[PDB]
């Protein structure tokens, strides 16, 4: 039983714009999601200052990137604060689009507070799987269209705490499934992240 919701008008506009743009430096999406992951980790860590038990659901603070080639999927996981069903369901958007019209580089998206949407530069569908200490695990899904769904999660691996951004990459952006490519993008735009960034690589035994 999934629930469907309509996106705020400006958001639907932003997604269409991003998923269709021919912008050339699409790799910036990884910088933005890692940044958001880092932000969520900061949150749970700061919250744990006066409520240590909050960390018990998942003691390790990390950002993990897992390419799943067979499915043409790239996952960006963090053991941050997570999001409840209400948070997933419920700006900076309009001002950013106006900046874009004037010539601003798409890479400024994060400074406008909407960097999450840069994922549509390399993917045409996304599932945000999240588990907040305050709610059950839920799945938020969008295909850049005007509506998104939120479903109680009974199909994905249990997240102790945190969020998984599961990107369904576009057929021409499959390079982001490659370990070599992924590393260089990370090393290039995320040198000062306080959390370990783990890359999960699958290698056939010799
Ligand atoms: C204070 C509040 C306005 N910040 C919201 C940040 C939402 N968010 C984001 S950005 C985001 C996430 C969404 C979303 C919109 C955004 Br923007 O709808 C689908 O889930 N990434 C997060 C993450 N990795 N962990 C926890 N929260 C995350």
């Amino acid at each position: 039983a999934s629930e469907t919701f309509e996106f705020q008008a400006e958001i639907t506009q932003l997604m269409s714009l991003i998923i269709n743009t021919v912008y050339s430096n699409k790799e910036i999406f990884l910088r933005e999601l890692i940044s958001n992951a880092s932000d969520a980790l900061d949150k749970i860590r700061y919250k744990s200052l006066s409520d240590p038990k909050q960390l018990e659901t998942e003691p390790d603070l990390f950002i993990r990137i897992t390419p799943k080639p067979e499915q043409k999927v790239l996952e960006i996981r963090d053991s941050g604060i997570g999001m409840t069903k209400a948070e997933l369901i419920n700006s900076g958007t309009k001002a950013f689009m106006e900046a874009l019209s004037a010539g601003a580089d798409v890479s400024m998206i994060g400074q406008f507070g909407v960097g999450f949407y840069s994922l549509f530069l390399v993917a045409d569908r996304v599932q945000v799987i999240s588990k907040s200490n305050d709610d059950e695990q839920y799945i938020w899904e969008s295909n850049a269209g005007g509506s998104f769904t939120v479903t109680l999660d009974e199909v994905n691996e249990r997240i102790g705490r945190g969020t998984i951004l599961r990107l369904f990459l576009k057929d021409d952006q499959l390079e982001y499934l490659e370990e070599k490519r992924i590393k260089e993008v990370i090393k290039r735009h995320s040198e000062f992240v306080a959390y370990p960034i783990q890359l999960v690589v699958t290698k056939e035994v010799e």
